[PDB]
């Protein structure tokens, strides 16, 4: 069966762990030691095929990544402009400019927001690559945000 390496970066808090628990356990987590850095795997069905995802939730193993989740939160704008840091660390680690990535704004549920749906669509305009809403809590976008990014490895492959 075909194997997807897939890492998921971004600031602090904006959760990173709690997209990657969701996805793999099925369930929400409202703490998460922000230290623990691991990697997590579900056999999982995406768009009918049946494929593995090792997923690197990062807090020897980045450089092998097919593709990246960079993720902000919608109620954080430091995380928001802290996204070309991470964007520019992965297309270094990869020597390339054509790396496949999504970018995920998490925490739609939350209703004090502060990065609008438009700003972060220029921004990943400016990239070349998708843009997902997500909740870790109700799990909204969750898996269209880790399978769009299965899908963007499909075509760079
Ligand atoms: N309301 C809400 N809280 C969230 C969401 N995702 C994460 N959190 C919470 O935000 C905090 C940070 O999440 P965490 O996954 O540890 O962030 P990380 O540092 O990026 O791994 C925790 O208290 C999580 O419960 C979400 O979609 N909605
Ligand atoms: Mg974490
Ligand atoms: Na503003």
């Amino acid at each position: 069966m075909t194997e997807y390496k897939l890492v998921v970066v971004g600031a602090c808090g904006v959760g990173k762990s709690a997209l990657t628990i969701q996805l793999i356990q099925n369930h929400f987590v409202d703490e998460y030691d922000p230290t623990i850095e691991d990697s997590y795997r579900k056999q999982v069905v995406i768009d009918g095929e049946t494929c593995l995802l090792d997923i690197l939730d990062t807090a020897q193993y980045m450089r092998t990544g097919e593709g990246f989740l960079c993720v902000f939160a919608i109620n954080n704008t430091k995380s928001f402009e802290d996204i070309h840091h991470y964007r520019e660390q992965i297309k270094r680690v990869k020597d390339s400019e054509d790396v496949p990535m999504v970018l995920v704004g998490n925490k739609c549920d939350l209703p004090s927001r502060t990065v609008d749906t438009k700003q972060a669509q220029d921004l990943a305009r400016s990239y070349g690559i998708p843009f997902i809403e997500t909740s870790a809590k109700t799990r909204q976008g969750v898996d269209d945000a880790f399978y769009t990014l299965v899908r963007e490895i499909r075509k760079h492959k």
